[PDB]
């Protein structure tokens, strides 16, 4: 399925992820994509970050609002 995430240096762009992509592997994604650290990646959804260890389908992503995601690299 296809979910509308913003990054914080980006627009509202729609990515594709299985329902069993964990939202960690999620973030990791999103990491590579645009080569971002991971581990000082922050991602929103209803105002708070969701668990690590589950299924991106049964969080909403693609279905309760956008999702954000802003980093918060100390070099970059």
């Amino acid at each position: 399925m296809i979910v509308f995430v913003r990054f914080n240096s980006s627009h509202g762009f729609p990515v594709e992820v299985d329902s069993d992509t964990s939202i960690f592997q999620l973030k990791e994604v999103v990491a590579k994509r645009q080569g971002v650290p991971a581990d000082q990646l922050r991602v929103i959804f209803a105002g708070k970050e969701l668990r690590n260890d589950w299924t991106v389908q049964n969080c909403d992503l693609d279905q309760q609002s956008i999702v954000h995601i802003v980093q918060r690299p100390w070099r970059k």
